[PDB]
């Protein structure tokens, strides 16, 4: 009713809809009674109560126990059976059971209401060697999963009996040896905590109940939803339920099933089963597992209703389930269903193949693939990660989804040449650098000691799909000597080694793998995800090859082509750069981009005819100018420039001296360069345009968009679309073409949302850059804030990395107003977004909610932002 | 839509409000006109007018002449005079005006309308040698300022003429000679341009009125706007007037004055007189300018009504005026009046005599002292800035006003040195640091390379009044040589160097200093000022001496305190500190903290007492980490750090390199230490309870509050407002002792004030940190904006230095926001300001509009701030 919900033949308090109340187990196990299913009556304590015994130390709240009471007065009545009663015994399991999977709950709890009373009662109506040795496995059960008594205690009473007896198997034990046995596990209890043995079934219970509140508040638990950021969850919810028992005979047994495979998804069912026995059994490893069709033999009419009971919960939760069963002499009862889990591979096929059968239709079809599914199948996969646990040696942060497999590399360099001979290699830093970017995309597989999943390993590798474990405080990478080690454990240069990017393990050896499963349904899928979708999905490309893959993974144009990111590839590329950042007179300048130029044009052509047919926004420069640099002391440094700049010694130190910025984020960036040495967007603006003419002379569809990087006024906008429409003239001019186009900029500072009616009048477009806005809005430094975000998400500051998921209530503020502004404005604006959150599930949802009109993200994150984009809508 | 607008004989279309469209000199020939005084009849042309001619490629637009004729033949019928009749001649000045004092437009010209005919007329009715030494005269001041051609080319036709008659002087020439002469001036034309005299009044006209407005474009008008940041203005007046004629004998003049003595404030009649002139023969300063006692005697009754006219203005205007005026042979004509400019100590004097006088009240009188005058009398200036223009080396940004002049040093210590032997010292450095806070107390002057006017290092200067010029990237310091260098020229240690810290000016030698004047009157006229104000002012100080300068100079309270800045004294404080920013174990911090707690402790008491009876704002720790180390290389900091820190090498290695940030503006400051580290805050409130007991023992009022700082979430101020509560009870036990106190919080952070309704309901206060809130809103660095701020208010993108004046679209926005959401979540909230801007002028107007209780501001300019408290001139 408010805290106790009972459920029993044909009706229940709750329903499948109730899991954050009555936890997943609670839920269905109501739904399962009121659709008519065979439940074993019960109740269910909710989660509400669990936080009230948290807030109440640990102590059940005032009341409680009298509605739990009520529930097991029904229960009782319903089964004509009462606890302590030795003539009609009622007994009880206890199972936990949260909102979703929780780690380090209390293990379920069978038999819960057996004394001497009891069990000498159990012993005349059923036999006493069968009531003595369910007594005797109660008491080491109870103890161990209610008052944390460990197993060895009460096996070291079992065999110094077996010892002081001569007898060589548990199964040669009279009635008689068991039921004094029963009083020295009995005697276990006050040896090891002092208290008795409760031979009150309602003291058993009362210990139960708070044994499975406590366990909420497990180490393991807590470390679970602290890793996962697992932030709603209000507590775990108790289920209390009579007993049904699979070990009455060979006409008795428990199982479990899959109404389909959940690695193929084929539709068959796919279980257990223990003829003469009990859930507990094989937990205990005393039995093992049937498959199915045993079941069918020993019980054809029980096995006939869990088929169609099988069929019944498909057709009334339209999903596959994971079910629990046990029959009791012929009589099939249902003690758990559940959506069940599945592989990505298992839930492309069960949702397409759903679809065919006509029991669900598209719609709900795109909410039965999760988007980490998806991703599982956009990345390579190790063939079996269970047959290498074995094999692991530390665990890192998931930077980067995916499996690689290579040869440990401790330099960019080797990574470039390891490559170029055909050798696979795993890039291992402490940390990766600007100059370690050729190696990096060079490598099958980057692993660092430091950094978030917003380090800058993290970010490229996830922009490239490239597999990255980050953050892997474990090691200790040594350049010098040409290891890395992990503890007393040294890894060699050469030696081989295996990442997966989606779990953060390291694995030794050479780990056998499984290309992407690309396959027909999930083209149909996606196709379905495609046509639900509201918003459009863009890319961040910087380079032709990135462009196009962009495109091959769905993506609708480009969104955002950080020009900043176009001189990575070779050493002249950033020589030029260097010429530019290096020049004082404007004669070096205009040298220096004369070099750029055919660079930046070349790769613009190289981007649209990638994009055939589809926008192309390529934004103006916004560069790290210290980034540019070498890497090294400033010896180095002015040496290695001195030899590409031709400059002397003393005019390098003065430069260098001069570009140093304290807080370069904030610096001297964005549109501040393009507005300061103009020729510097002229340049940029002829290379789009050059390019964008000259692949329509080639029959190419060029849309080109030309926008400006950290905008916090409209007088900068003005600037630089002058600057643009000056030079499109011109071009258009001296080539005998002219082609539309349109000006746009970022929104990534607060100001611009803040007057974003005086830019929406004088921009064709907006895009939100969410990664400066959030850094801007929080004050926080996106390369640092790893110094307090750990202790922030700790203390409950921080539910989320705000650079990971999108802040509705501040930043998303902003990301209206703008909206709002921009588009009362200019009725015909575009609003979009390019900052990394774009890519990201719930930020997406957030980002079609306000009304965008597209996201953009990089290139293998694109999939996953379509299918997110589509979710939010059905 | 009006843009010709007449005035004359009792009657005027203008007023003096229209400055804006008419002008200040059409608007206050207008409001004379009105009043009924003798003004020469006359019209003006709007600034509209020529903002048109501008906008359409300088030349009057369409309707503008005809509607100049139409205001022409009002003059005409109201003189009964007609352009070119030489019966009836009417003869006109052109005369510049904006809205506001402004070089570079074009001077006046008189007599406009003369030609040979007109001139022979002229000469029967008013002598001949009057019209022909006027024709002379409008010949060579027209074509002069009018056609561009040297006065040099009429002069030498001048003194050609006077050599071949034998004659020396000017005024010896007859009518005869005149009359031949101005045909040699009519021939200038020809030779200097190959351009004719035009002959036809009406074309004159055309010409002067271009003429005038092409001015409003000249190179010095279009500097003063810029170096004085004027926006607004769209053009200059132009008037066109009737001439009346001061030089047509004896009993004809032309004379200044104005109403008071503007140096003095004395109430007597300051000006000159010129018997025998034209108003031109003021401007030209060649003839001795007689006393005023010299129109007395010679035109008694023009003096007469002069004296009565100028008690008229006086009441009319309130102020005291500055007037011109012409005696055409005994009759009075009134030709310019405006308020008066005055010295700061003539201000002062003016505005209360005027008080007691009863002509104006106490709100009138604070306003007209200037904020200007004001800090003329309390600092240092330079006697007149542009005649050292020839003497600039370089122009850095004005981190702190005032006038230094001192002999150049490159090391605080000898800085300290020096002024210690009596020497005065401009302290140059590359940056400053906390061991050189002592050198820049004891320095006369501070010149840096880096660093912005907000930089802590420029704020802590700008706390002493001290001038300095930050962010000067002209010049090389080079400590080792004992030089530093501004392109090729070198300036040596000794050497004689001035700084202007309000323009930024870096002058060679030795600069002359205007003498500062003692006011008598300041006292009570600072009082009528402290009675109009609204907000309070409280005062940003960190150490008990400045808590008491503060006091002296009107502080109300402190309202920052900032804690991080009371370490610079000694260098057991430093030590100190550096222990604990690098301490690693919780021991080594409680240890630092142990030794820090003394001098904390001792520091608020002397705070407390110098403030007894007043509200104390302390702000909690908001270090910046990296320049708490000493300097030089790593193998010294190192070294020096391993001394006293008795830590491994190694471990400071490490310790250094995880403290160092990319950002550190962004990074691990402010409530994020005292998050991390609650003993620090822990520490820091026992020592401000403490102090506080301690001084209430002694009888001291204290009335602490403290304040958390870069708050963001409603979460970190709770978590940090957890730990005060905490420490106060303690101490409060401890010492037997309770205080009321309150608790608080920064706003500083754009999310703090878009969620601010969260942030109200566990706030006694906020106070608006500007500084950091321009800077996270713009995504300014504060530090490093120099790089590009001077080419934004060159192109206009930029009004002002947001860091200065502050942004009401924009950070104002965010103000109002947090301001309405605070006080609705909280009714009883305080709100202040303590950012850099609660001391300027203009952005107190805005503080005021929005409703907030106070601004506090460095101790120095605690004055300036209260009177902008009561101009509240928007
Ligand atoms: N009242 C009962 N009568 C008979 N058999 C019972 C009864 N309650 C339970 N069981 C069995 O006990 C075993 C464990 O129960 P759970 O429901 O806790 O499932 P678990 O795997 O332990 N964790 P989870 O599924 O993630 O929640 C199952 O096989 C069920 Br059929
Ligand atoms: N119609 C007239 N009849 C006679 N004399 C006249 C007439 N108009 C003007 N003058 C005089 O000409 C001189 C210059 O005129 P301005 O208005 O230009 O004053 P300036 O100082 O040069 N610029 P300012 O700073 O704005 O005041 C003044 O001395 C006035 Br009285
Ligand atoms: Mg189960
Ligand atoms: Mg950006
Ligand atoms: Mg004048
Ligand atoms: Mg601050």
């Amino acid at each position: 009713k408010k805290r106790v919900f009972t459920f029993g033949k044909g009706r229940s308090e709750g329903n499948r809809d109730m899991k954050s109340l009555l936890g997943g187990k609670g839920a269905n196990l109501a739904e399962m009674s009121s659709i008519g299913l065979s439940v074993p009556p019960g109740l269910t304590i909710s989660t509400e109560a669990c936080e009230e015994y948290q807030q109440n130390g640990k102590s059940l709240p005032p009341g409680l126990w009298d509605e739990i009471s009520e529930g097991l007065d029904y229960v009782q009545k319903e089964m004509s059976a009462s606890l302590g009663d030795p003539s009609k015994p009622l007994l009880l399991s206890v199972r936990s059971g949260a909102a979703i999977s929780m780690p380090g709950m209390m293990d379920t709890v069978l038999n819960l209401g057996l004394n001497d009373e009891v069990v000498a009662g159990l012993a005349g109506k059923s036999g006493a060697r069968f009531a003595y040795d369910s007594y005797r496995r109660f008491l080491d059960m109870f103890g161990n999963v209610v008052m944390g008594i460990p197993h060895s205690l009460f096996d070291e009473k079992l065999e110094q009996m077996k010892a002081e007896k001569g007898i060589h198997l548990d199964t040669d034990l009279t009635a008689a040896d068991l039921k004094d046995l029963v009083e020295k596990y009995k005697n276990v209890y006050v040896e090891a905590k002092g208290e008795k043995f409760p031979t009150d079934p309602k003291k058993q219970l009362e210990l139960a109940v708070n044994a499975v509140f406590d366990s909420w508040d497990s180490p393991r638990a807590n470390k679970y939803r602290s890793i996962n950021q697992i932030t709603g969850l209000k507590g775990t919810a108790v289920n209390i339920q009579s007993m049904v028992f699979g070990n009455m005979g060979n006409t008795s047994g428990t199982g479990v099933l899959f109404t389909r495979n959940p690695s193929t998804g084929e539709k068959k069912l796919y279980g257990e089963f223990l003829i003469n026995a009990q859930g507990e059994d094989v937990v205990a490893g005393i039995r093992t597992p049937e498959d199915l069709g045993t079941m069918e033999t020993c019980m054809p009419e029980a096995y006939k209703e869990l088929v169609e009971n099988c069929e019944i919960l498909e057709r009334h939760y339209k999903d596959m389930m994971d079910i629990e069963f046990t029959v009791q002499e012929n009589r099939l009862w249902m003690l758990q269903c559940r959506t069940g889990k599945r592989t990505g591979k298992g839930a492309v096929r069960i949702a397409v193949d759903m679809v065919n059968e006509g029991l669900i239709d598209t719609r709900t079809a795109i909410k039965r693939v999760e988007t980490q599914h998806l991703d599982q199948l956009l990345h390579p996969q190790f063939e079996d990660p269970s047959a290498y646990k074995s094999h692991v040696v530390a665990t890192g942060l998931p930077a980067s989804p995916g499996a690689a497999v290579g040869q440990v590399c401790f330099s960019a360099e080797d990574a470039e040449t390891w490559h170029a001979q055909g050798k696979s290699a795993i890039l291992v830093r402490t940390e990766t650098s600007p100059e370690d970017v050729g190696g990096m995309h060079a490598a099958a597989g980057i692993l660092t000691a430091r950094g978030g999943m917003t380090s800058h390993a993290a970010v490229v590798a996830r922009g490239w799909g490239k597999c990255c474990v980050s953050g892997c405080a474990d090691i200790r990478v040594n350049d010098d000597m040409k290891i890395f080690t992990i503890g007393d454990r040294v890894i060699k240069e050469g030696d081989w080694l295996s990442l997966n990017g989606t779990t953060g393990e390291v694995i030794l050896g050479k780990q056998l793998l499984a290309p992407p499963a690309m396959s027909n349904d999930l083209e149909i899928f996606m196709s379905w995800a495609d046509q639900a979708r509201r918003l459009k999905v863009m890319a961040n490309a910087d380079t032709p090859n990135d462009a196009l893959t962009a495109r091959n993974n769905g993506a609708q144009g480009i969104g955002l082509c950080r020009t900043e990111h176009m001189f990575f590839a070779s050493d002249e590329r950033i020589k030029a750069v260097r010429k530019m950042i290096m020049a004082v007179t404007p004669e070096q300048r205009k040298v220096a981009l004369d070099l750029l130029l055919p660079y930046q044009r070349s790769d613009f052509e190289g981007i649209f005819r990638a994009m055939d047919g589809l926008p192309v926004t390529i934004r103006l420069l916004d560069p790290p100018l210290h980034e540019f640099l070498p890497e090294g002391d400033l010896e180095h440094i002015v040496n290695e420039l001195a030899v590409d700049t031709g400059m002397s010694a003393d005019e390098i130190y003065s430069k260098i001296e001069n570009l140093s910025e304290v807080n370069p984020m904030l610096g001297f960036r964005g549109c501040r360069l393009g507005i300061s040495y103009p020729e510097l967007t002229e340049m940029q603006v002829r290379a789009i345009f050059q390019a964008a003419v000259s692949m329509t002379n080639q029959g190419v569809t060029v849309i080109p968009e030309i926008m400006v990087p950290l905008v916090g006024t409209p007088q900068e906008l003005r600037h630089q679309i002058s600057v643009i429409r000056g030079v499109a003239a011109n071009v258009f001019a001296e080539m005998g073409v002219t082609l539309e186009y349109k000006v746009g900029t970022m929104i990534e500072i607060p100001r611009a949302a803040l007057i974003a009616e005086e830019i929406g009048k004088e921009a064709d477009f907006f895009s939100f850059g969410t990664n400066d806005l959030t850094q801007m809005t929080f004050g926080y430094s996106r390369d640092d804030v790893g110094k307090f975000l750990q202790i922030y998400l700790a203390q409950g500051i921080l539910q989320h990395d705000p650079f990971e998921v999108i802040d509705q209530k501040g930043v998303g503020q902003l990301i209206k107003m703008a909206t709002e502004k921009g588009r009362a404005a200019n009725p015909s604006l575009k609003v979009g977004i390019c900052g990394e959150h774009g890519g990201e599930p719930s930020s997406v949802a957030f980002f079609d909610g306000v009304g965008l009109d597209y996201v953009s993200c990089s290139p293998f994150r694109v999939p996953i932002a379509r299918l997110a984009a589509a979710q939010v809508i059905v």
